[PDB]
């Protein structure tokens, strides 16, 4: 048999389906097929054509995306797709009555539309152009412009700025419409004492002088921006006058200071709940303000805010949790951090300060994924004790001891990841396997819990598989201090306990990190096993989430320490298995991972032979404020400075000597600036230390362009198999 | 068997050139600093004396980076502070020290940040630029005369040049030109205000946070250009109590047309200052020869004292039209002139006569004219033994032109074959600089017969330490193509067997003018890869190369990345046919025009190259600055020569590096060849799938020349040749 490529690896040959599926009711759904979209009953599974592809074929623009309105009465189409960071991208935007066949010709979304969603309900659209909020009532219906503020780098109305969009909303939106479309909440960011991080961009061949792009960015302890928040009554907007937005004030245990919106969650439709977190991230509140017909304001009472503190590290895994309200709005669930430090469900009164917590254990729940008036639907790693697996679970409401394991035994050998999809009332869902075998996706029924049917087994890779020499996985731990610490082995196939194998340790290392799980992957450790017979293994040390606390709170104000000594540990307890190639042990990592690479790299230990940083951090003060404050506290005297001099990859230049490095950047990155790897190299000069490097033009943080994804991996393809001695 | 020359001789300087480096101060005294003193020496006699204790440098706390004694001695400038900015330029602190008073200056000093400090020609008086303005000091303890009230940083530069006109046009940062007496100050002004700036990021040390950009004005091909205008101020009528009147000379009509430059500024007498202009188009070129005129105060330059230079076949002088060298009386000059046959020859003008006389001919060129008095001009030609790389001293009757007599020719043949000479303020002696094959030899000599005095160094402390070293040798000699000779060096190993075959490097230039095979002795990279590696370390001069005369320097005119690539490519053929290279193992390395080349070569697929390295490599003409490119490739416009821009590009060529291993390396603040360059040629590999090596050099500039760098970028070339011409390796302890 053949094995699995590199080729087979950039060229995507062996491919993964999925199934897709969009939601419009509690009992139907609606599923792209053959570029037609189908809409299914999910009882009986039959399916009608909703909309025939052809209906386009004459639109002239090539169809990015698609947004039905809930009502179906109209479909937003997306074209001109330009990236910006992350989250962020411009599009243009075109609207189809699906009941008139007609494009809308007049009133249309403008061009380099930033963000456009749909009311919840009904048609309504709210949209950001030029960081200007606007309002259609109508598809076919003028605009009311809500914002006047809005300007490039300086104000964003209902968008977030670079640092939010990365770090605390993880979207470029920063509109929340009200559960019947009412009310349009939203974000207001200024950055005008943010300081620029200014890079070169060089363009096409045909540029005659770079450019240089300025972007807001706030390192650690630098000015960061700042935030308030707005109600716009849509239902009340004039045609004659300017539209009325009512502020939300932050409260003053927030506003002594510098301070962050991090969740705005409707509870009804005159209730909206928000957190409010303090630049030093181990004290947030939540305050509740509901809408006052009589004045047209929004009070929220201090009786009703809810304080969440952390005495051993920040608040939330990356952030403090989403309440999940009941329908009456006067009660919620919530993720906390218990006394013994592990995350789970606490039920919470609106007027009650002391919370109850519903699920306890040496274990976490993941995440609140569908509330009913009986039962709350959540994910947690509590089967069979393994951090690194997911599975669904129902707990009722009235009778916290009635809890049901809803995926754990319907595939247990296959089927040790789960992700749910939930109809619109919870009355069926879908559930996502993911791993430890080939991804299936199912259909099932809350009435009594019960299979429908498979929407995909993944058969034809399947049979594609069977020809091809494929990797296997082992996930299993080891003691230290009498924990358990996770680590998973990518194992070439017919693996040999009496051969001994190269080996490489792929790293993340970050806080809440897990690299050790039952996820099925096709990726470039599934060709270094199949091909080069390299072991490729990936350990979960101190400041890995989802294990407690007392694992994770470890690295706190810390970074560079603990997370860094448990890499150089776990390849120590590898080398000393007899399958393991002591003099051949190399080690490599992207982004946190680049910096932990770099960090045991420098280390002196003499484990590793050699090791590849891509895009590392290399000191923390060149990070951004946001992450990196949450973890390390300010860089000032007072604070943590001591800390943040003592943990950069420059300071461990001399210890390279040791070591074969190679060091990767892409000269357009705007999340680890190439100024970071700049840096190191420059160290690395200074004491006189021969590496390796390759820059990357106009490649940002992902370096992933269809040709410099496919140079990246084959460049690093050949550091690994020169370094291990492989032809 | 003895030691070899290593990498770390070679980074370490273990093994040091000596020199002899004087100043003259009059017709038979100059200085000389010897363990930290300032002596000073009679010529005839070599008898000295002490001018300056080497303890008065200490009573000042800093450390002094040079000085420059007035030329009446009664004074001495010490330069402390230097922060260097481009390839001549930087700014410094500055404190001047009265010699017969033996104090330190404290009252009306120079300003912190000063661009550029010169003396008067004679005397004390001191010009100086600070904040692109320019100052006059008559006495150094009286306050300065503000001369300019324009100047401003990036915009407007009063007696300093800008970016390319320090590069490429006068190689310094100076824009200031005393009358031979002092009387008069010229100068310089040029404007940037429609330059645009190359943007490029510095990030300093560790420290600072956030990365600063430079920006700079500097004008690619094709931009917007500086903009120039020229003033001459008299020193002598300067006033306290009213500001000073510089009277501006203006650039003729021929040059006022369209966009062109100031080439050229020498004063012929105290009241004659001659001027060279050449336009935007580099082929046409006019002198303007200006008197003062004391019925009005200004400079007249006569129509009738006008003389015009062109060249139907290329650009005009090597890299610039060739500076004057007039008699006494400034009323006729010697210029070097590219004769009928397109070679370099001394031509004797009038002022007010526009034919000039040719004084030297033949197939071979002079370099330089290097004194003139009232019977001799004394020049440097390559004219011996028929040798272009190759230098010596010459002297000529005034009064019969056959009447040539080679003043360094035959003092040691075997040894010195390429001289460089410094004459006392009216060329009674001399002083020769040989500086190769052999060890660098330096002598003095009296004009009135060419008497020798004495050796100055003869290198017996570094011969005695090369005794003891497996010395590698070097071969000069010639390869015919088309009944044309085209010269050629070799860095060839210790106990050279031609039996064997040897890996080869081709290190190459091959840019305009030009010449990488000559007589000189150097003591450099290729000394240890020959030495150590048994790497033989070849260079070739083809087509576009200079001192051969202008068939082959004009060749390349308008065609840049054509002949001269083709040319090293057939060298290298050569070379594997000379029966001791190996075929299997020749590579190619070069810098600047020559990392252009090497990438051309590379990805030319001619199959010869098994590697090579470009270190801050041109790819693109557009991207280079508009004076050096426009000299040799025009403008690129459609009208013009846009096709060849287009068509000489190293992206162009990015499919055949597949063929080749290749190392392309780039300082990030190279400000000179913009990282912009080696950024396009990776992006154009990476889009079609090539692998190579990469190297950047953090806050480097075009030199990668810090100490640390320096010592990096040649241990990590050194690998990848090794690597590359399967060479073993040497462990080390740490
Ligand atoms: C998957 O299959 C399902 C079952 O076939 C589909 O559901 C069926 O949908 C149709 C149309 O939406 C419904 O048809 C008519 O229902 C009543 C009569 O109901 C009785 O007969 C049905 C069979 O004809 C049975 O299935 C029922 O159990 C029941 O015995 C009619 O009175 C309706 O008429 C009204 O609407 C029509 C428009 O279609 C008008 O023309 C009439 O004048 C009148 O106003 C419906 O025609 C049927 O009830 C429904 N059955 C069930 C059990 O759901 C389902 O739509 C399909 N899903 C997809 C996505 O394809
Ligand atoms: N910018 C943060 C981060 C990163 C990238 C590059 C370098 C470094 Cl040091 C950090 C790590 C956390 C991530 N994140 C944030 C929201 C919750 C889920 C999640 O996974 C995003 C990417
Ligand atoms: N910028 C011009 C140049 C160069 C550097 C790097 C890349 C390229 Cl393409 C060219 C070549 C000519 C040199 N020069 C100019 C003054 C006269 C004497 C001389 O030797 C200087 C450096
Ligand atoms: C978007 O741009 C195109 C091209 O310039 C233009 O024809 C079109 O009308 C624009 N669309 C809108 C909604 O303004
Ligand atoms: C933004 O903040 C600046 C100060 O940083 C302030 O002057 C300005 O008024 C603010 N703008 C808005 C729209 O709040
Ligand atoms: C709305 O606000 C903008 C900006 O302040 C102003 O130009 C416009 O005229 C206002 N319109 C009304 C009706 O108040
Ligand atoms: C939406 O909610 C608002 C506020 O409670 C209410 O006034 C309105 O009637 C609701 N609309 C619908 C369609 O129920
Ligand atoms: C939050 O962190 C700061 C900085 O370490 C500290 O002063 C404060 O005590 C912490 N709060 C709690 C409740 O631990
Ligand atoms: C284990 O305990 C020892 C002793 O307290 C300590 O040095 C080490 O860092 C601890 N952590 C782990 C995970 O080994
Ligand atoms: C050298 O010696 C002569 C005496 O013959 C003397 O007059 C002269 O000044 C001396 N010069 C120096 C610089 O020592
Ligand atoms: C130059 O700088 C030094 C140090 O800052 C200062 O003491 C001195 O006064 C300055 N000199 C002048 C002439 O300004
Ligand atoms: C510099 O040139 C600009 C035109 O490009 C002109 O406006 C300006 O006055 C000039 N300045 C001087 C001092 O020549
Ligand atoms: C000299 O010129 C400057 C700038 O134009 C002016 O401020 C100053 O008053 C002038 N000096 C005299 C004495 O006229
Ligand atoms: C210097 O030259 C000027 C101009 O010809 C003249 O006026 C002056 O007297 C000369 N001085 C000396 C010392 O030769
Ligand atoms: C100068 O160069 C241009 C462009 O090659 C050419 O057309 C022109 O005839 C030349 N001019 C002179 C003065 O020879």
């Amino acid at each position: 048999r053949k094995t699995y490529t590199l080729t087979d690896y950039l060229k995507n040959t062996y491919r993964l389906k999925l199934y897709s599926l969009r939601w419009i009711s509690d009992h139907e759904y609606l599923y792209k097929q053959e570029n037609n979209i189908l809409v299914f009953n999910a009882e009986y599974g039959n399916s009608s054509v909703f909309l025939e592809n052809s209906t386009f074929d004459e639109f002239g623009h090539s169809i990015n995306d698609y947004s039905i309105s809930p009502d179906g009465q109209f479909i937003l189409l997306e074209y001109n797709y330009v990236k910006q960071w992350r989250h962020s991208y411009t599009a243009s935007y075109d609207i189809y009555d699906l009941n008139k066949r007609q494009l809308i010709t007049e009133e249309r979304i403008p061009n380099n539309t930033q963000w456009v969603t749909w009311s919840p309900v009904g048609h309504k659209l709210a949209y950001v152009w030029n960081n200007d909020i606007y309002v259609k009532i109508e598809p076919n219906l003028p605009s009311y412009r809500i914002t006047w503020t809005g300007k490039e780098d300086i104000i964003y109305n209902g968008i977030t700025d670079w640092v939010y969009e990365e770090e605390v909303f993880s979207a470029y939106s920063a509109l929340w419409w009200s559960p019947n479309g009412t009310f349009l909440a939203y974000a207001q960011f200024n950055d005008t004492e943010v300081p620029l991080i200014e890079y070169s961009f060089y363009s096409d061949e045909s540029l005659q002088y770079p450019k240089t792009v300025r972007v807001p960015y706030p390192k650690a302890g630098a000015v960061n921006p700042t935030v308030k928040f707005f109600v716009v009554n849509t239902d009340s907007l004039s045609s004659v006058t300017n539209a009325t937005s009512i502020q939300i004030t932050a409260p003053a245990s927030m506003l002594i200071g510098d301070h962050y919106l991090c969740d705005v969650t409707w509870a009804t439709q005159e209730r909206i709940s928000l957190q409010w977190l303090r630049r030093i991230q181990n004290y947030s509140v939540m305050d509740i303000c509901d809408y006052d017909e009589s004045s047209g304001r929004w009070n929220c009472l201090v009786a009703r805010q809810h304080i969440e503190m952390s005495t051993t590290g920040w608040v939330g895994r990356f952030r403090p949790s989403e309440p999940h309200f009941t329908l009456d709005g006067n009660s919620f669930y919530k993720i906390i951090s218990n006394e013994e430090g592990y995350r789970h469900i606490c039920y919470f009164q609106i007027d009650k300060k002391d919370c109850t917590f519903i699920t306890k254990g040496t274990w976490e729940v993941i995440g609140i994924e569908a509330l009913t008036s009986d039962y709350l639907y959540y994910i947690s790693n509590e089967y069979k004790g393994m951090p690194g697996g997911r599975n669904l679970y129902k707990i009722q409401l009235i009778d916290y001891t009635k809890v049901t394991c809803l995926s754990c035994e319907l595939n247990p050998e296959r089927c040790q990841y789960y992700s749910v999809s939930f109809s619109k009332e919870a009355k069926y869902y879908q559930l996502r396997c993911s791993g430890p075998g080939l991804p299936l996706y199912t259909l099932h029924s809350s009435v009594n819990d019960k299979g429908l049917r498979v929407l995909e087994d993944n058969s034809a890779l399947d049979k594609m598989l069977q020809n091809v020499q494929m990797p296997s996985k082992k996930l299993d731990f080891i003691i230290l201090n009498e924990t358990k610490f996770w680590y998973q082995m990518i194992l070439p196939p017919h693996f040999d306990k009496s051969k001994k194998y190269p080996l490489l340790l792929d790293v993340y290392a970050g806080p809440c990190s897990q690299k050790a799980d039952t996820v099925f992957r096709l990726n470039w450790a599934t060709y270094l096993a199949s091909t080069e017979n390299i072991i490729v293994a990936s350990f979960d040390g101190r400041g890995s989430g989802y294990q407690g606390d007392k694992i994770m709170h470890a690295i706190n104000r810390r970074l560079g320490t603990f997370e860094v000594e448990d890499q150089i540990e776990a390849a120590r307890q590898f080398s000393k298995m007899g399958f393991v190639d002591n003099k051949r042990i190399a080690i490599w990592g992207w982004s946190y991972g680049g910096y932990v690479t770099s960090m045991v790299l420098g280390s002196g230990s003499g484990v590793f032979k050699c090791g590849i940083a891509v895009a590392p951090v290399s000191r923390w003060e060149y990070y951004d404020s946001v992450y990196t404050e949450r973890y390390m506290g300010l860089p000032t005297p007072e604070d943590n400075l001591d800390h943040y001099r003592n943990s950069t990859v420059m300071s461990r230049a001399e210890n390279f000597k040791q070591v074969e490095y190679l060091l990767i950047h892409g000269t357009a990155d705007d999340n680890v600036h190439f100024q970071q790897s700049a840096q190191i190299s420059k160290a690395l000069v200074d004491v006189g230390v021969d590496f390796q490097a390759m820059w990357y033009t106009d490649e940002d943080h992902g370096i992933a362009s269809s040709t410099a994804h496919q140079h990246i991996y084959t460049h690093m393809s050949h550091f690994i198999k020169q370094c291990f001695s492989l032809p």
